[PDB]
């Protein structure tokens, strides 16, 4: 039967909060200028003769083809807009060299003047109304320090916590024409300017809902931009999850989203009965055409729940103290930096990884020592690699990584110690798996990393004395490091990440 979505007076309810809450929000219409500078260097090419750094350091051709873009835009409300369908060549896999299938993920996108038109009209309202509508709740908003911070905090607010998480499984090409529309009225509730208003409703209408694509077929997935995408999903999984709630009757429910991922933290009523609210939920979530992937389970202890392939866990930091830390399997990430380290990729999974777990034991005493290790030896700690997490691209220079760290963890990543024997063990069994040496051998690497690092000074002490203060006896105290505002100077005479 496919999509069947039933909607009831819970789901009218919350989405008449939310588009009270979206009138408050006032947004404003970029120029093309604007929008021209928020391209990325990387975008993809458009049919009409310009293509990336032309719209970027703006270009005659450019500029005057995406004013025409957007007259059409707002004389046409119903002419369907061409998507381009391409496939992107998979990075961890084996590629055929001279002949055969490339593996590829496929990519759908509309032309780049359509592109640059869309952040004219959205880019301000995907920056500020979802955190304006779901408050606390909207996952994108923190740092994984901050995250685990509002998640135990949430935890403890309980009287006896349960949690769960709930995922929808491939949403992103089953999304309803209808959630489409919905979406839509709420970015309507805002202050916006009238060609804005048009542009939204003709984008909407001639993209969003659906369309041709070519290289043919006609699709009905998301061709909105990574920012539109993700405001559009977590809106929309926010406003069934916080009918299904309703439906579900929980008590006091805290809700966490991130796009189509999820968690809920609220109050037990006793093992059968949250058993059988669970069933409720998905019931209501189903109905409201979002079916989980795996049915969702009650958990009594926060470090049960996986979402974003993550999980919360407690270390100590220095003093003895409690610190909590978001940790995953390190399967994959292992597997993909043991690829990196025999092939070089656009990606660096291994840095992006150490950036995103830098608190764990694993990123800590095997990625850290390992790529630290290469890095010494190939006399190449200097240069900045393109790293990707989650959507964007950045250059990091792996000298840096100890202002990175604590600005995302605080200093305490740097000083964790007395991990969970669970969590070790996960560590631990993994190395034997994968024919990695034991933690033993890696704490007898990383002194010899750290001594390496410390004698060449500057930068390369810092990740020495920061990075590997785990692998040595006699501790070093370990101050924070200052950032180029707290010292009142221009980032200019500040040796690396300064505050820019
Ligand atoms: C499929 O999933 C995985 C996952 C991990 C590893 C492998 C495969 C690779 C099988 C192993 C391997 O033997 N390798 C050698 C060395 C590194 C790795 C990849 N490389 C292309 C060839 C076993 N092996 C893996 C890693 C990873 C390297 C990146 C950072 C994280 C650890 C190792 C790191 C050091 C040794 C280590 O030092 N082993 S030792 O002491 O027995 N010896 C000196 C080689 C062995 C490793
Ligand atoms: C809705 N779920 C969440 O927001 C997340 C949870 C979580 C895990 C267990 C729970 F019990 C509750 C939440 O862990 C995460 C880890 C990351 N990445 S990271 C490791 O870089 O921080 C994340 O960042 C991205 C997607 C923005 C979002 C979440
Ligand atoms: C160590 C475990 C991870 C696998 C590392 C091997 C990476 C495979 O990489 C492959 O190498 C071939 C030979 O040059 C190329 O022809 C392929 O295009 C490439 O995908
Ligand atoms: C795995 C992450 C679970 C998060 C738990 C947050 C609640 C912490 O709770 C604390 O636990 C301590 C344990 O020694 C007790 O001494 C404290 O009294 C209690 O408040």
């Amino acid at each position: 039967f496919d999509r069947l979505q039933v909607l009831d007076d819970h789901y009218r309810d919350v989405l008449k909060e939310m588009k009270a809450k979206a009138s408050t929000v006032k947004a404003k219409l970029l120029s093309v200028e604007e929008a021209c500078k928020l391209t990325p260097p990387h975008s993809a090419r458009s049919k009409f003769g310009y293509g990336a750094k032309d719209v970027r350091n703006l270009s005659s051709k450019a500029v005057n083809h995406i004013r025409s873009v957007w007259k059409d835009l707002l004389e046409d409300t119903e002419t369907p807009i061409d998507t381009t369908i391409m496939a992107k060549n998979e990075v961890f896999c084996v590629q055929p060299e001279k002949g055969g299938r490339k593996p590829a993920r496929l990519i759908v996108f509309p032309d780049l003047g359509v592109r640059v038109c869309e952040k004219m009209a959205l880019y301000d309202v995907v920056s500020t109304l979802p955190q304006a509508v779901m408050g606390s709740s909207y996952g994108f908003q923190y740092s994984p320090g901050q995250r685990v911070e509002f998640l135990v905090n949430a935890w403890k607010a309980k009287k006896c916590p349960m949690g769960f998480a709930y995922d929808t499984r491939c949403f992103d090409s089953t999304v309803t024409e209808n959630d489409i529309r919905v979406e839509e009225s709420i970015y309507q509730c805002c202050d916006l300017a009238p060609e804005a208003r048009q542009a939204i409703r003709s984008l909407t209408e001639r993209l969003y809902i659906g369309g041709p694509l070519t290289n043919c077929g006609y699709r009905r997935c998301r061709a909105s931009g990574v920012l539109t995408t993700s405001c559009g999903n977590t809106l929309t999984c926010y406003l069934k999850a916080a009918a299904a709630c309703r439906a579900a009757k929980l008590q006091d429910c805290t809700m966490l989203v991130c796009g189509d991922d999820l968690v809920v933290i609220c109050e037990s009523a006793g093992t059968q009965e949250d058993e059988a609210s669970l069933r409720a939920f998905t019931e209501a979530m189903t109905r409201y055409s979002a079916p989980p992937g795996d049915p969702p389970k009650p958990e009594y202890d926060l470090e049960l729940i996986t979402s974003c392939s993550s999980n919360v866990s407690v270390a100590h930091d220095a003093s003895g103290k409690r610190v909590y830390y978001l940790t995953r399997d390190p399967t994959t990430p292992l597997a993909r930096a043991a690829w990196e380290t025999a092939r070089h990729t656009p990606v660096n999974s291994w840095l992006g990884n150490i950036i995103m777990y830098a608190p764990t034991l694993w990123a800590r005493m095997i990625l850290m020592t390992h790529f630290f290790s290469i890095l010494l030896a190939q006399e190449q700690l200097e240069k900045a690699l393109d790293c990707q997490i989650y959507g964007a691209c950045y250059s990091i220079e792996p000298l840096d990584l100890p202002q990175i760290i604590q600005r995302l963890h605080g200093l305490s990543a740097f000083s964790l110690h007395s991990y969970s024997p669970g969590e070790i063990n996960r560590v631990a069994s993994c190395l034997r798996k994968l024919g990695v040496p034991p933690l033993r051998v890696w704490r007898h690497r990383a002194r010899s990393v750290r001594a390496r690092l410390l004698s060449q000074g500057g930068r390369a002490a810092t990740c020495g004395k920061y990075l590997f203060n785990w692998a040595v006896r006699t501790k070093l105290k370990l101050t924070p490091i200052p950032a180029a505002s707290q010292l009142d100077l221009s980032s200019w005479f500040v040796a690396g990440y300064s505050g820019g």
